[PDB]
């Protein structure tokens, strides 16, 4: 049967499922790690014990106990992120999109969920993998990981809660990808792995990490790069914030065991509820539980592995959306709502940038605001508003992967590089906000393909073209076609910098994204915050 | 006798002038200050004695003793600026230029030549006030000072060189104008100080220093105010400079009275040739012997005698030119000639940078450099050229006179303020220099108004409404013509900020000069230096 497959973990049994007036097969919720409950919590993961008859893969597994916004009860633009299962601490799963008829060796994309590291699940809408499976006949994986202080709690040192346990559950998946995915039709020695905000960062630091190189080919990065400074936090840190939980539930203190022990007997949520407690600072853009640079998983630190080349070496396509930062403006700064244009003062925008850059001290404050202000109309609340949204997308998504992909490029097989600014028409968030963090996700799966989602044709068109790209770049290392007479996604050399927008715009090949914010933000403050 | 006025300090006898195909008269050389030689080297001026007979007043006086460029032997365009009578020690003589027939109580103007406090003379051609007295019918006055070493070494402390001297020579021709300016037909209670460069930090000086304030009614300042980082030092910088001065000369160190005797022994000459030897550091438009704020002349720092309203309180006019600095990097900084377009590499302009903030550290340094490089075309010789000439002129002229005009403005009795930017048709330095420093002076004393000079008839209706608006501000306090139909010349206001472009073009009004870059040098910067 061609629902039936038979793993090195047992076998499975998937389901048949319609796609754009065709049909592929799913296998969903395939168990890859023993479920991380009880002593287990905190723990590193243990490879899920084979079984005897038919895993039942036809239906989602559970999403990981998680954080579950409630900002805008009922919106449709934020529930779309929540969590679409019951939440279970045992949520180690994956799902897989296998093309009809089954491949015998195609090209493989694993997808890593984005979410700040302290949320996000396989099972969202948007993350349907059949479209693109589909479309481009691929056998398309998405796994899970667990989110928050249940996959990033830190106290180095001790076997019982090491950190990085969630970059270990998703090392784990890949492990499973390349030991079984040939029983799918996929073929183990091309793989792509792919995600966005967090997603990206850890696509990043597998890229990094000695011990998950040799699980996959290639990589492609959305909006999120491995040294961006909401992505990782020093064994210093990572240790003071453990503690800190630790002490907004009562916990007894005196020793590491003592503080593990009393965390492992408090309910999912009891930890979920005191999360946010922890940050070190006033701020925007951070979160709790992140990983951590331990000697472990990360040798050194990762501005010496980038200035050394001491990473995988292969072909990476990656770039950022024009509008990053709107998204924590929204949810967090003064003077933003989702209902008006948000026109910001001065009074606001000087309270923003001390909430987007919480790290640096008075002088630093001030060569932000200097480098952001337009003092010829320093009253605009326009250019406030979108100056404060420049800020945030810079320093923590843009100028970030900006110094990654130059730092890469000099050791790399091949880079591409692309400008997502296309705003989709039937976004439900307001205009202010433009081209939303995440809002690239839906043409990579291809939404736009179905017609009852209501995009236009331009826009299914670039769904199409962005979903051959990312194939056509998995499949071979470029996303171009070998013969094709379309237009040509340049290469991102040393020397020239380019890169395209991708819009429904008639290509356009740039150079030096946002150059002279990248240079301020990677080169000038750091030395001055230093300095001072 | 038209050309004999009787005066307070004796009879003197004048020259009649021709003057576009008319007539005026001159009185050249009056004396207003014994001859600063021998033991008064260094000394305060003091009042020349009256004297018996007839003084003849039908030539110009000597030149005060100077440093002479000669770095382009014979080119008129530098040597126009050069001594052009003997230099002597005995020089502090003034000029007047009187209407005929011989007014009974005009208008004023007094003219105080620039020079870097190192040079200058009111001889000059530049200088001719005919031009001016005879088209706007008022009586003109350029007076002398002592310039370099012979005017401004300060030990202070003592009596015998306590500094600030060339700044007293020009407060006792002023005491002299205010003594004896009626009896040429002047009105001593309406006389306007003006001067460009040096001449315009000075006109700066006297609305600031108490002893100055009571002998005029209004100032026009170009291209210069005094809180310029190269107008003004220290009472310790002025001790070490003069020190050193010594130093190079061999001269006995032990005590103040030992080194200024051993430096009044030596020619005029001799301090001249060693003067550049004492500069503290590597550098691009700073001089050596310059005012220092002494507590006397200038009762505390000139910062906080802006902040508290401690100056003299009425009108202003002022201004500056487009290319301020393309003077002293041509002369200075390595890549600029003369000959060529300059085009400026990365290496130059880094090198450039160095010696225009010669008092920065190396994180200022780079402020600096971020702050005028464009990054999406570094290697752009003319970006590098241009942009090194913006920081030569915006720190040393632009950013502090605005700093200025905003300062006087909260306590003032009205402001207007002028950017000129018209590059002369008959210019002999090359276009990359544009508007240079010093040359809006030729149209304020009419030079374009000579047909022989070669003037386009739109520079000549340039240089009338120049001169009708400065003497028309003499006059009133406004520029403008009461009634008139002509294009007003707005005040400047510390809400709105206008000012207006001075060229051949219909007038235009803007605000805001040059903000972004003035809140760089004004505000940002110094906060660097000082944590940093």
């Amino acid at each position: 049967s061609e629902l039936l497959v038979n793993t090195k973990s047992g076998k499975v049994m998937g389901t048949r499922v319609p796609v754009l007036s065709s049909h592929i097969s799913a296998f969903l919720g395939i168990p890859f790690a023993e479920p991380p409950v009880g002593n287990m919590r905190f723990r590193r993961p243990e490879p899920k014990k084979p079984w005897s008859g038919v895993w039942n893969a036809s239906t989602y597994p559970n999403n990981c106990q998680q954080y579950v916004d409630e900002q805008f009860p009922g919106f449709s633009g934020s529930e779309m992120w929540n969590p679409n299962r019951e939440m279970s601490e045992d949520c180690l799963y994956l799902n897989i999109w296998v093309p009809s008829p089954r491949p015998k060796s195609t090209t493989v994309m694993v997808w890593i969920y984005g979410g700040g590291f302290y949320s996000g699940s396989s099972t969202l809408d948007v993350y349907n993998g059949k479209y693109l499976a589909y479309t481009e006949e691929v056998v398309l994986v998405s796994l899970s990981y667990r989110v928050g202080a249940f996959g990033f709690l830190a106290l180095h040192g001790s076997q019982e809660a090491p950190g990085n346990v969630g970059l270990l559950d998703q090392r784990m998946a890949l492990q499973w990808v390349h030991d079984n995915i040939q029983f799918f039709g996929g073929d183990p020695k091309t793989v792509t792995i792919f995600g966005e905000s967090a997603g990206g960062a850890s696509v990043g630091m597998h890229i990094l990490s000695p011990g998950s190189r040799d699980l996959f080919r290639r990589a492609i990065l959305q909006s999120g790069s491995p040294n961006c400074p909401w992505a990782s936090v020093s064994v210093a840190e990572g240790r003071r914030r453990a503690v800190e939980l630790g002490r907004n539930l009562n916990c007894n203190l005196n020793s590491d065991e003592e503080l593990i022990h009393c965390l492992r007997e408090k309910k999912p949520q009891e930890l979920i509820d005191v999360e946010w407690n922890v940050l070190p600072f006033d701020s925007i853009f951070r979160f709790s539980f992140v990983p951590v640079i331990d000697g472990e998983f990360f040798p050194t630190s990762l501005e010496s592995m980038l200035n050394s080349g001491n990473f995988k070496k292969t072909q990476i396509l990656l770039g950022v959306n024009k509008d990053e930062g709107s998204f924590f403006l929204l949810y967090g700064a003064p003077g933003f709502s989702k209902d008006s244009e948000s026109k910001i003062s001065r009074e606001d925008f000087m309270s923003g940038v001390k909430l987007s850059v919480p790290h640096a001290n008075d002088l630093g404050l001030d060569a932000v605001t200097l480098q952001y202000t337009d003092w010829m109309d320093d009253n605009n609340g326009i250019k406030n508003r979108d100056g404060l949204d420049d800020i945030v997308g810079d320093h923590n998504v843009i100028c970030p992967l900006m110094h990654f992909v130059n730092k890469y490029t000099k050791f790399g097989n091949g880079t591409y590089l692309y400008f997502f600014n296309h705003r989709a028409s039937n976004l439900v968030w307001p205009e202010w906000m433009g081209v939303i963090h995440g809002y690239e996700i839906e043409f990579v799966f291809g939404l736009p393909l179905v017609k009852e989602l209501n995009y236009t044709a331009e826009e299914e068109a670039l769904s199409r073209r962005i979903m051959h790209y990312w194939a056509t770049f998995a499949k071979t290392g470029n996303p171009n076609e070998p013969h094709s007479q379309e237009s040509k996604w340049p290469l991102f050399t040393t020397k020239e910098q380019k890169f395209i927008d991708l819009n429904t715009e008639p290509m356009k090949v740039h150079q030096r994204l946002r150059v002279q914010m990248c240079v301020f933000w990677n080169q000038f403050l750091p030395k001055l915050l230093n300095a001072t």
